[PDB]
């Protein structure tokens, strides 16, 4: 294909016009462009880069090439989360919360490649995730907003041949990463985006800095797809809630909505994000957002709201989160010495839960009974493994101890001399 | 003076014979020589520095020209701390604590300029600060302990006049600085001594790897001094307990002390800081020091033994904690906006203390009703501030207001995109 020669200019550092990036997208999306060439594309965009004309062309390119979705409610809401926090179960509580006040957000997402849960299983565990694009009109349009798993559908399609290439070779270059997440967002179509960031260590943004510097990436892009966008950035020091894996997760997103009363990171995060959507959205004044949120989701509607999704889901609506399935076998940590929390670490806890079988097996996972900053004396559980095999509850064991997640700290460091 | 010989010397950066640091410090101890040449000798230091053999004969010399004291109880135990927290009224629970193993403790303190409040200070509000000392020993062998203020004592007298110089030249000179410390634990000739060292920010040592370099200067030094000296990192993140300023740590200190039950800040590390001396006293086998310590408090043997120390003070043991006196007129913050603590700036909180006046008056202080990690519900008290008089209340009100001590942050640190 001579659309090879538009991938070498690009090679030589060349900027591409709308009419060579098409072509390469165009024959990506046909499967004329093999493994080897999508490749090379890939490994130029990380050594050359992509100026932001030829990011928005691609977003475009890649998502005009794929279905595409038109609601009759308007205006279209969407959440994305960067990601990259354990225990992210909050957009699930976000588009209740956003729904209720009947604005239209149709949520979709896809089963973690590097995380113990997608958000996608996380819903999977109490109600149905794929449906056909058509079968998505339906009930955004009949209950106003959706949680359905991304993949099983085609949208920048080019995107998922696109993916293979990136993690084989280790490498995200952001020009490709802004085309893939707004893309697939345009894909929907939805005229208010906006875009939360976790930040901290561990994270996938590590700094603050950086993350600035992704939203004014976001932010822009955006209007060259005529989208408001908003950034948020997110605290991302300690996992969010206190439970990590799709069962756990889904058994404390309910209860919280439910209940209306959860952990504080579930609750003032999801209720941050969802004000910002609503400011955005019109209902709410701004700075009258966090308020509306919590008045929603305390007012026990987003419950009731969410019971709708579920009900389309395919999920029975009465379920009662506590009677929700957990792996048998389960180990407990005490703690090793009396003190305070340090430190808590992310990366690891993912990796000590996958190791588990999250999320593949979707019982296991760990809770934590404490977080950063929490006394603690010797004895008290910092967090429980839940597997459903004898044999990862084994291996995920090994790995919590070379790992040491909670790391507790007291007023004497260290002692020096003896 | 010959002594400028002396100190030309050191400014051509020659090493120095101990009667040459011999004969400086006996020029300045009598007087010999006054400020331009302190100064002058003292600003060479910092810039050329002494080897530890040069800072181990200075430290003797300020010691041997100076009142010295030999105690017939033994061993001798001195626990010290380089500063820099705020709040630190810990070493008024371990020396009681360290007194019921009943190994012997002389303790020597003195008013800080910088500091809120001096431990001198503080311990001077329930009882009298001062003694003779000859007075000391007597106190010292009764009851095996006192707390007093090394001022009134002569000691290392070659000390007081440096520290001008430094204070007017900013800049503490390690070598100086150890010789300021050891020497004068010296002249009580103290067979065994611990160095608290609070790491963190806005503490004197901010850095972890800064302290580890000092502990080997301070415990290598002591051996010169054929001293047994343990030096113990500390955490300096937050105020230590929740009282600043003299008479509120005093009450808080004390109530501790009856109570056995504390702010967990405070009691952990005393009772940490107990066990290095226990443990290394030997009344204790190693491990078992932190053990015994919070036994002894909890047994409430400390708070007895405590209780010898105000009568051979002066001070009244029926006296109740509850009712010292505190500053009239009270002032106090409430939160800014609903969320979770992030940090409390110690620099910050000792002006703002200041600015009540406190040393001056014991009255006035602050308290802190929150620490770090502690959820904030918008509304909450942070700290409350007292003072004797007003005018400087407001004058602390206002300080306080450009500070911002207390930081309280959400899970949406900052919103882009508006």
């Amino acid at each position: 294909p001579e659309s090879v020669r538009y991938i070498k200019k690009k090679m030589h550092g060349e900027k591409l016009r709308k009419v060579e990036i098409e072509a390469i997208v165009r024959d990506i999306v046909d499967r004329k462009l093999r493994d080897i060439e999508i490749s090379s594309f890939v490994t130029a965009l990380e050594i050359n880069g992509l100026d932001m004309d030829e990011i928005a062309a691609l977003t475009i390119a890649m998502a005009e090439t794929g279905d595409m979705l038109d609601i009759d409610r308007k205006p279209i809401m969407d959440v994305h989360s960067i990601g990259g926090v354990p225990g992210n179960k909050t957009n699930i509580l976000v588009v209740p919360i956003v729904a209720a006040a009947g604005l239209t957000i149709p949520k979709t997402s896809s089963r973690a490649i590097t995380s113990a849960a997608g958000t996608a299983d996380v819903v999977e565990v109490f109600a149905d995730v794929s449906f056909s694009l058509d079968e998505i009109k339906r009930i955004v349009e009949k209950v106003g907003a959706c949680l359905v798993w991304g993949g099983a559908l085609n949208l920048a399609p080019a995107d998922d041949i696109t993916i293979k290439a990136e993690r084989a070779l280790s490498i995200d270059p952001t020009g490709l990463m802004l085309a893939s997440i707004m893309s697939k967002k345009y894909a929907m179509g939805s005229q208010y985006v906006l875009i939360d960031i976790p930040t901290g260590k561990g994270v996938k943004v590590e700094t603050v800095e950086e993350a600035r510097s992704l939203a004014r990436d976001f932010i822009e892009l955006g209007k060259r797809l005529g989208q408001y966008v908003e950034v948020a950035i997110t605290y991302g020091g300690q996992p969010i809630g206190h439970t990590v894996g799709p069962a756990l997760e889904a058994r404390e997103a309910l209860s919280a909505l439910m209940t209306g009363k959860g952990p504080g990171s579930l609750i003032e995060k999801a209720t941050g994000l969802a004000g910002i959507l609503l400011e955005m959205g019109g209902v709410a004044p701004a700075g009258t957002g966090k308020k509306m949120a919590k008045e929603i989701l305390e007012s026990g509607k987003a419950w009731e709201k969410m019971k709708e999704i579920i009900e389309a889901q395919g999920g029975d609506p009465n379920i009662k989160p506590e009677e929700i399935p957990i792996g048998d076998k389960t180990y407990t940590f005490t703690a090793a010495t009396s003190g305070y929390v340090t430190a808590i670490d992310n990366r690891a806890i993912t990796a000590i839960a996958r190791a588990a079988g999250a999320p593949e097996d979707k019982g296991a996972g760990i809770e934590l009974y404490v977080k950063v900053g929490e006394k603690v004396k010797e004895g008290d559980p910092l967090f429980t493994i839940h597997a459903e095999h004898e044999a990862r509850l084994d291996q995920a064991i090994v790995l919590a101890r070379r790992t040491e997640p909670i790391r507790i700290e007291g007023m004497v460091l260290q002692r020096i001399g003896n």
